[PDB]
C-alpha cells in the first residue's frame, strides 16, 4: 500500500552520524564521478545517497569547467549510503541538470529535467519508466527542490519554479500520483520568491522550507496538505536568519516579507519547525558556504523573536558547506518520524581554484531523543593532493 504520514516527528534533543561518504578523499584514487546538488532518500526497504553527476571522474581531464551546473552530460544518479559515488557503483534514475525523487510506498517516482535554458522539460518517471512530461512554462531554467519529495497515499507534491531567479518568477506545486499529474497549483501565500524546496512529511501535512534567492535571507516556507492537494506559504518568522550569504541576525524577524540586506543569491537550505521541537540549519559563515550548526530555535516558524536555546556544530566555520537538505525513513520502526538530513560538503571552484573541478562529498545526520556529544565532520580531503 501507499505510504501514509502518520506519525509525528521524534524529539529532537540532538543530532548522531548517519551517513557520510568520503567521496572526495577517496576519489583523489580511485574512479569516483563529480557531482553536486546531492540528497539522500529512502525505499522501504534500503535508503541511499543521491546527487546529479557531471558525467566525468574527479581525477578525469573532463572534470575540468565541472564549477558550470548545466550541461548535457548530466544525471541524477543513486548509489549505496554511505559509499562514494563511482562509476561503477552509480546507478542513474534519469538524464537531467535539476532532480528531486521519492517513493511512494510501492515504487519510486524520479523527476529529471534538461534542456537549453529557454526551452527545458522535465520527465517524471515512475517505476522507472517514463510516464510524464511537463514543458518549461517561463521559458526560463525549469527546475526543481533538488532534495527528495513527499508522498502521502500516493500523491506526492513537487515544487517546481521556472523564470528568474534574481526576481518575481513563476513557481508552481505539482501534484502527482503513480508518475500522472493529478492537479497543479501556482504559489500562494506570501512567500515572494521560490526555490530548491528541502521538504518532510508528519502527520499528513508538508512542511517545505526552501530559499528565496532574490531578496529574503530568512527562508520561506510552504506547507501542504497532500489529500486536498492545496497549501499557503510564509517566510521563517525567527530572527535567527539561514539563507547565505546573509546580513547579520536582527532581534526580530519577518513573517510575510523577506528579510533584506542581500539580493540574488541564496543556498538550498532546511529546517524542521515543529513547534518548541523546531530546529534550523545554516552555514556558520554569513559571507560563505562555509560551516554548518543546527539550531534549536522554539516557535521560529510563528515567533518573529525566538532565539536559540540549544545547538549542535556539524561542520567548523573552517571547513566548506554547501547545500542542505531534509529527508526521512518513513519505513523506519518505531511511533514517530526521525527527523533527518544532509550537507554538501563542496570541494573545488570557486573557493579552491587550484583545480579546475567543483565537487562535493555527503555528511548526514538524524535526530536522538537522547543529548549526545558533538563532534564537526568536514570533507576531509587535501587539495593540495589534486595539484
Ligand atoms: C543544479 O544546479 C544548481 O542547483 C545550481 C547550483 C547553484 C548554487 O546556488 O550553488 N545555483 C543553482 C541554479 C540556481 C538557479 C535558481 C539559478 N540551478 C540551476 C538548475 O541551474
Ligand atoms: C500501509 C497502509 O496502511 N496504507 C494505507 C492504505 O492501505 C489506505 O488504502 C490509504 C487510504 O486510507 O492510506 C494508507
Ligand atoms: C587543465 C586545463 O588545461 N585547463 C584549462 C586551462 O589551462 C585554460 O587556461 C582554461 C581557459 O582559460 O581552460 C581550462
Amino acid at each position: 500500500d501507499f505510504n501514509n504520514l502518520t506519525k509525528g516527528l521524534c524529539t529532537i534533543n540532538s543530532w548522531h552520524i548517519y551517513g557520510k561518504d568520503n567521496a572526495v578523499r577517496i576519489g583523489e584514487d580511485s574512479d569516483v564521478l563529480v557531482t553536486r546538488e546531492p540528497y539522500v532518500s529512502c525505499d522501504p526497504d534500503e535508503c541511499r545517497f543521491y546527487a546529479l553527476s557531471q558525467g566525468t571522474t574527479i581525477r578525469g581531464k573532463h572534470s575540468n569547467g565541472t564549477i558550470h551546473d548545466r550541461s548535457q552530460y548530466r544525471a541524477l544518479i543513486s548509489w549505496p549510503l554511505s559509499s562514494p559515488p563511482t562509476v561503477y557503483n552509480s546507478r542513474v534514475e534519469c538524464i537531467g541538470w535539476s532532480s528531486t525523487s521519492c517513493h511512494d510506498g510501492k515504487t519510486r517516482m524520479s523527476i529529471c529535467i534538461s534542456g537549453p535554458n529557454n526551452n527545458a522539460s522535465a520527465v517524471i518517471w515512475y517505476n522507472r519508466r517514463p510516464v510524464t512530461e511537463i514543458n518549461t512554462w517561463a521559458r526560463n531554467i525549469l527546475r526543481t527542490q533538488e532534495s527528495e519529495c513527499v508522498c502521502h497515499n500516493g500523491v506526492c507534491p513537487v515544487v517546481f519554479t521556472d523564470g528568474s531567479a534574481t526576481g518575481p518568477a513563476e513557481t508552481r506545486i505539482y501534484y502527482f500520483k503513480e508518475g500522472k499529474i493529478l492537479k497543479w497549483e501556482p504559489l500562494a501565500g506570501t512567500a515572494k520568491h521560490i526555490e530548491e524546496c528541502s521538504c518532510y512529511g508528519e502527520r499528513a501535512e508538508i512542511t517545505c522550507t526552501c530559499r528565496d534567492n532574490w531578496q529574503g535571507s530568512n527562508r520561506p516556507v510552504i506547507r501542504i496538505d497532500p489529500v486536498a492537494m492545496t497549501h499557503t506559504s510564509q517566510y521563517i518568522c525567527s530572527p535567527v536568519l539561514t539563507d547565505n550569504p546573509r546580513p547579520n541576525d536582527p532581534t526580530v524577524g519577518k513573517c510575510n516579507d523577506p528579510y533584506p540586506g542581500n539580493n540574488n543569491n541564496g543556498v538550498k537550505g532546511f529546517s524542521y519547525l515543529d513547534g518548541v521541537n523546531t530546529w534550523l540549519g545554516r552555514t556558520i559563515s554569513i559571507a560563505s558556504r562555509s560551516g554548518y550548526e543546527m539550531l534549536k530555535v522554539p516557535n521560529a516558524l510563528t515567533d518573529d523573536k525566538s532565539k536559540p536555546t540549544q545547538g549542535q556544530t556539524i561542520v567548523l566555520n573552517t571547513d566548506w558547506s554547501g547545500y542542505s537538505g531534509s529527508f526521512m525513513d518513513y519505513w523506519a520502526e518505531g511511533e514517530c518520524y526521525r527527523a533527518c538530513f544532509y550537507v554538501e560538503l563542496i570541494r573545488g571552484r570557486p573557493k579552491e581554484d587550484k583545480v579546475w573541478w567543483t565537487s562535493n562529498s555527503i555528511v548526514s545526520m538524524c535526530s536522538s531523543t537522547e543529548f549526545l556529544g558533538q563532534w564537526d565532520w568536514p570533507d576531509g580531503a587535501k587539495i593540495e593532493y589534486f595539484l
